[PDB]
C-alpha cells in the first residue's frame, strides 16, 4: 500500500515504473517527471487502464476516492472510462 511519503518522494528513472496500491490502482512515475494514477480494470471483457488524474492535483487520498468511484460504476455496469474524472472534486478543491 502506497503513502503520501512514498508517493512524494518517488523519483523518475530512466523509463517508466508503477507503483502499486492495490485493488487495481498503481502510480506510474514516468521519464518525463510526472506522475499519473491509473486503474486497471476489466470491462466487455478486455483488461483496460483508466487515467485517474496527476500527483500533486490529486493526492493519494483523491485518487483511492477516484478508484472506488470507478469500482461503484463497474459494479452498475457503466464502463467507467465514461466519467469526467474531474467532477470529482479534490480535497483541496473541496477547501
Amino acid at each position: 500500500s502506497l503513502t503520501d511519503s512514498k508517493v512524494k518522494n518517488a523519483k523518475s528513472l530512466e523509463k517508466e515504473y508503477k507503483l502499486t496500491d492495490g485493488f487495481g490502482m498503481h502510480l506510474l512515475v514516468h521519464p518525463n517527471g510526472s506522475k499519473y494514477w491509473r486503474l486497471s480494470y476489466r470491462f466487455e471483457k478486455k483488461q483496460r487502464l483508466l487515467a485517474l488524474g496527476v500527483y500533486p492535483a490529486v493526492s493519494l487520498a483523491d485518487a483511492r476516492q477516484r478508484r472506488d468511484e470507478a469500482k461503484k460504476l463497474l459494479a452498475a455496469g457503466i464502463d467507467p472510462s465514461a466519467k469526467k474524472q474531474a467532477d470529482n472534486k479534490t480535497i483541496q478543491e473541496k477547501r
